[PDB]
């Protein structure tokens, strides 16, 4: 079935020091999140550049890690429930907090948790190169030749489009039948590797570490081993819902070329340019496209998914 | 009386050439804006850094300059009605999507512009340091000495912290009401140059380059000296108004260190604390601070405000 | 069905500052011409070498790009009918003109676009590595196995053999017999990616750039901003077809050794040579093999043609 | 049908005479081993590096072979009978010894040979990529399309996790049922290669050089070229087995990063850590996991196996 996304985002300084964390902290924050039941994986970004549009961000490039002071991370956690999610934060909030607060020293901006629904998915497990085979007896073996993926390969080895939209008040359902017809015709460009729609339905209160007075000034004075009240958080998750709406389009690709003119196949082939017009009439802001690296990732989300 | 105010926020590359752009083509913006008879003025800002508020962000530091790889701008424009802002933009769309533009090869994510209406403003004219005997002469002559303002250089010669908040939907009385009290009391902090707090009532769509599918594609299609149709925007600007209603608290202070310890004061002074906390019990988002340089500028924008 | 074919033929300085522009404006034209609902999509191309036939053009090799002072490209756009094409120019010249006069600063040749018809195909679909386990699933299951072309990767992960060609005026139907038959055969070489053979019938003289004494001071004098007359082109496109007729076959290859060797074995596969020779009695000039990259594509093209 | 397997572990200099014996002597031991008709393969590997289990071991790295002093060699022969293991020894001991201890000088610690019952197999053969089309004709032609693998490449180009355990006395039954429930559930990682496990029964003294007095002596005072008594060894092979019992969970994978993910799948898919906890329980020692690289090998011993 469809989980429900939740998304923690931040912004840490570019250095050995903040991947060596990842390293570190990054595998034991997800063993924490994975005692919850409700847990059904996780597909964890760092963003490696920006789409520049031709040159409409000219100071952009796809890759612009080289050069970046800054590394953004965008870390979803996929939940039967979003409940769930919010439930895992409380019940092991020892650990994830003196867990996440480790990442102080090199942080420049969040942490920031949106939550989200998915209303539209057509995402393939992932495999290796080396599973295939198996993979094509067995469907064949099962006569189900029409379910053999594309080879969506884990841990770094692909690029994913992130694609900002904030929606008109109003034209929501404009938006949403248009994008799926967009998406749907896109599927048909070369090194496409699936796509999904998120539509913001909330905000992790604890997740960001957005608390009231107490909690704050817990968070401003910790030594790292006293947690905040996590019952000081003031608002419920759908309490802090964006109007205008938020939608994450979520597009993967084989590389950066297939990318650039598979997410461009919207503006160049007449026939998707129409219907993606349909889309771009709905906007308030975007669509702003992040280019990411899924490095680290619990790929049996995709299992649940497409139960 | 109050303007309202728009804030054109943009990132772009930092190196020589985005300076030098600013330099040429930044006063040629500011001299079209200045066609209309509602400008009343402007305040051009770049971000030096971030306030780390101890190690909560301990990757930044307040004067990031020479490590970052990006530069983001803030360009307050003020306004005797904020329909005068959209007013000039279409007036001097030839010139000004033809000038904008023009900062394309250094763009990495904007423009975004949100307008504002201030509902509160403690903020003095600017004096250069050569102006103050003339001031205080004046004031006595006219039996005012109350109205001797602090010393507020122009051009650069201060600082500004800009702190974002987002405010829980329903608890918007009680942020104003705070934020005033703690506004009154942070005056006497030393170095305090003045604050004001800003609403935000909409955006832009045409200061954002945010148009229907027809107005993107001649923007993404632009060789720099053809205008997206500017009737092409599809939102007003209160449709895009945000809820969770936004705030920027913009708070003026001699130094670095002044902004530091003087935004402190709120933390470290129990009386105000207290007061302070009943802003924190409403947020969904902040304070988040960003430390800016208020490098160009139209101060007579403060004469109007201070009429 | 089988589109036409316009190929914009330009040389440019070799060197980073015509990349750049490659980047910047390349995209955008391709854009505009995607307005006209007769674009099927284009593959655009960087000669990266010549094929030196054993020592007969000893001075070349298949990659020059290294010691190469200059670059020339070779864009395809495919068009449901001709005449689209040149409708195309007219109703966005004011963007295509100053978009394309940006190159200004770094041509040396060109622009010069001959039009063709395509009088034989044999070209596949483009698919990634990551594409074809989906592909096979797909036609199994339709029970069309036949129909799983060759993997002909998109986006610079191949390379084109350019073969030019002009035939003694009496011989077209030889020659098109002739090559027919050996494209035919050719298909059984290792790492063949597809043919097409392309028959001149004209030059676009506004995408020559090709005017009357009127549009040619225009060009020469524009500051980058001003159109020439589009309507003082001075001949129409089959007033300019070449006699002796002009021919290109164009055959795609997995590399540069399976193009060299699968080229070659119209020279040394005894039963091939026979027939190519017929193609040899034909000729006036040729045939002259340049190496291409075809880089920037918009892959669509291949769906329309095998419709 | 499963096979024994004798492990030869040794510490090596990490050094270029080291891997220039390795390759010298190797093969002519293993040409010594398969003189005997029990023989059906080997597998033998070095270790590349550790499992950090986040920061566990937070020293270690997968990769350590560039800052190490030392190698360390797991040699795996595979026999029909374990006593054809013994037999081999002692009827080539002549050629045997004075092989290995031409490794004296390169020599930290080692020789120890284990011997080891398959309790548990789910083992391909290997197949290099050029292979995999004939492999999958074959098993359609035979219609068993459910007989095809993976493809697990041999000769250094996959990975190993050597995972080493011991067991509370009266806990094996426990530790087998739960492993195998774990393994079955692996085996959906992507990059899987196989799996099997393997049950201590014994050490060979001969092949560990561990001799009474007398072949002690021998061995220290040897010139290279006279053999110790090989009847001077004063233990059978199951008088040296292990309590606690010892396991090695061997696993196979396309790549170091399959391997962290898929190992960490035990630890971060909620349904298996719930079985593998039950594995947990029953430990004294473990899990500790050994990063090898199957460098070379007799493949063939997959083909018995899997007979
Ligand atoms: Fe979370
Ligand atoms: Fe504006
Ligand atoms: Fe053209
Ligand atoms: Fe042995």
């Amino acid at each position: 079935p469809k989980p429900y996304v939740a998304i923690n985002m931040a912004e840490l300084k570019n250095e050995p020091k903040t991947f060596e964390m990842f390293a570190s902290v990054g595998p034991k924050v997800c063993m924490v999140t994975a005692r919850h039941p409700g847990f059904v994986g996780f597909q964890n970004h760092i963003q490696i550049g920006i789409l520049p549009f031709g040159n409409r961000y000219g100071g952009a490039k796809m890759d612009m890690t080289k050069e970046s002071s800054t590394v953004r991370v965008l870390q979803y956690t996929f939940w039967k429930d979003w409940k769930d999610h919010e439930e895992m934060h409380r019940q092991n909030w020892s650990y994830l907090f003196r867990l996440c607060y480790s990442c102080a020293s090199q942080m420049i901006w969040g942490p920031w948790e949106p939550i989200y629904e998915i209303i539209y998915a057509n995402m393939p497990i992932n495999t290796e190169m080396t599973d295939f085979t198996a993979v094509v007896g067995k469907k064949f073996a099962e006569g189900k030749p029409l379910d053999i993926p594309v080879i969506s390969q884990p841990y770094g080895k692909r690029v994913v489009a992130f694609a900002e939209h904030s929606v008109i008040p109003g034209k929501e359902k404009q938006f949403e039948d248009a994008i799926v017809r967009t998406l749907e015709m896109l599927k048909k460009a070369p090194g496409f590797l699936g796509a999904m729609v998120l539509k913001e339905i909330g905000v992790s209160g604890i997740g960001s570490m957005q608390f009231g007075a107490k909690g704050f000034h817990q968070v401003l004075e910790n030594p790292g081993s006293l947690e905040p009240d996590p019952n000081n958080v003031m608002y419920s998750v759908p309490e802090a819902k964006n109007t205008p709406q938020q939608y994450i389009v979520h597009v993967e690709w084989a590389n950066t070329d297939a990318l650039m003119f598979g997410m461009g196949r919207v503006l160049l082939y007449p026939e998707l340019r129409q219907v993606h017009d349909e889309v771009l009439d709905t906007l308030v802001y975007g669509p702003y496209i992040r280019i990411l690296n899924p490095m680290m990732e619990g790929t049996f989300w995709r299992e649940y998914l497409n139960e």
